[PDB]
């Protein structure tokens, strides 16, 4: 168990366009395609993101490179940012997950934007972060998700994706 099979859980899989949480326009594992409101407009990202003429619909091939390339995004997303990089080094690798799950579904400047939650993250005062986590938009629009997220940061274990 492991970040990939952690967000195919949380993302799934859908080879065709589909709009997220948000209702915004997206493929594959939870690979966001664009926020305009243009079914065309996603059909280009989509295109420009394969490398080839798609019509909306892509190969698991596919979404699964889209897949590695937006789980090192993320992490790349994490080890430049001032506030999450000292975090994610305080870490263990099972917390370390939990929080590249975050950055990919929020991006790291929302995640960075948890100021309280990441000092008590990288205190290592479990408890107290999953309670200031909950207290958050994330927690009320995707609360299973989020439980999932959190109770991997308060228990360090994968107990929550078994
Ligand atoms: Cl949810
Ligand atoms: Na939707």
């Amino acid at each position: 168990m492991n970040i990939f099979e952690m967000l195919r859980i949380d993302e799934g899989l859908r080879l065709k366009i589909y709009k997220d949480t948000e209702g915004y326009y997206t493929i594959g594992i939870g690979h966001l395609l664009t926020k305009s409101p243009s079914l065309n407009a996603a059909k280009c990202e989509l295109d420009k993101a394969i490398g080839r003429n798609t019509n909306g619909v892509i190969t698991k091939d596919e979404a699964e490179k889209l897949f590695c390339q937006d789980v090192d995004a993320a992490v790349r997303g994490i080890l430049r940012n001032a506030k999450l990089k000292p975090v994610y080094d305080s870490l263990d690798c099972v917390r370390r997950a939990a929080l590249i799950n975050m950055v990919f579904q929020m991006g790291e400047t929302g995640v960075a934007g948890f100021c309280n939650s990441l000092r008590m993250l990288q205190q290592k005062r479990w408890d107290e972060a999953a309670v200031n986590l909950a207290k958050s938009r994330w927690y009320n629009q995707t609360p299973n998700r989020a439980k999932r997220v959190i109770t991997t940061f308060r228990t360090g274990t994968w107990d929550a994706y078994k």
